[PDB]
């Protein structure tokens, strides 16, 4: 099955995927001088005061915080958005080393990490039935730099311990993800795909200017992670992000000047 090794990688993806040589792939290279400040985009919203999260969980490939996404809680909206975006999950990708580890790439700049807080579009009725369509998502990228530790995420980097392998899961309640959000909303956004697969092509990507810093040993504990399960030969989880795609025929707009 795919993965991030050298027999099962991004470069392989497109046997089973054929998706992955399509004309909205992610993540791409952002090219600040290139991308133009849009005077369409209305505000972006984020509201996320009510968000109630339910459990964490290693999936073999990352972990991901998942949400009680059956009522109108958690939404994002605005910016280039037509509609009501509900907040499902949650996850990161990261590198084996502080120099790599984001999917997308500012002027080629990679940064240490990248969470994507996931949003399906309400007016398709459920999280499978929106990724069957091109403005199905709305996934807000924040890129993680190892610096000073961000206090709001301690309590993900603590449960780590107990979900070790993958299929392991923990309860996870009461996880405010406000604490993970950098003080601007300054973004690009553009229209691309999942970056794993099935690679879809189904995503509005918004991703936030000014990135969140972390420390170097909340960063590490991400890496003791295992793509493997229980028992099997340990794999470390590190390097779980796929490469820049082709921007082919999008432009980047900028919500800001
Ligand atoms: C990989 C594409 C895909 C993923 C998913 C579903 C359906 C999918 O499309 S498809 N074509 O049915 O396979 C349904 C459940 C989803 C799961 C992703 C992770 C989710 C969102 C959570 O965190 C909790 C609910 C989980
Ligand atoms: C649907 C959004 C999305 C979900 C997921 C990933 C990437 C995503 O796209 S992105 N990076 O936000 O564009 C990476 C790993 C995925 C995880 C969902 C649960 C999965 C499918 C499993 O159970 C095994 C693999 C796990
Ligand atoms: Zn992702």
């Amino acid at each position: 099955h795919w993965g991030y090794g050298k027999h099962n990688g991004p470069e392989h993806w497109h046997k089973d995927f054929p998706i992955a040589k399509g004309e909205r792939q992610s993540p791409v290279d952002i090219d600040t001088h290139t991308a133009k400040y849009d005077p369409s985009l209305k505000p972006l919203s984020v509201s996320y005061d009510q968000a109630t999260s339910l459990r964490i969980l290693n999936n073999g490939h990352s972990f991901q915080v998942e949400f009680d996404d059956s009522q109108d809680k958690a939404v994002l909206k605005g910016g280039p958005l037509d509609g009501t975006y509900r907040l499902i999950q949650f996850h990161f990708h990261w590198g084996s080393l502080d120099g790599q580890g984001s999917e997308h790439t500012v002027d080629k700049k990679k940064y240490a990490a990248e969470l994507h807080l996931v949003h399906w579009n309400t007016k398709y009725g459920d999280f499978g039935k929106a990724v069957q369509q091109p403005d199905g998502l709305a996934v807000l990228g924040i890129f993680l730099k190892v610096g000073s530790a961000k206090p709001g995420l301690q309590k993900v980097v603590d449960v780590l311990d107990s979900i070790k392998t993958k299929g392991k899961s923990a309860d996870f309640t009461n996880f405010d993800p406000r604490g993970l959000l950098p003080e601007s909303l300054d973004y690009w956004t553009y229209p691309g795909s999942l970056t794993t697969p099935p690679l879809l092509e189904c995503v509005t990507w918004i991703v936030l200017k000014e990135p969140i810093s972390v420390s170097s040993e909340q960063v590490l504990k991400f890496r003791k992670l295992n793509f493997n399960g229980e028992g099997e030969p340990e794999e470390l989880m590190v390097d779980n992000w796929r490469p820049a795609q082709p921007l082919k025929n999008r432009q980047i707009k900028a919500s800001f000047k």
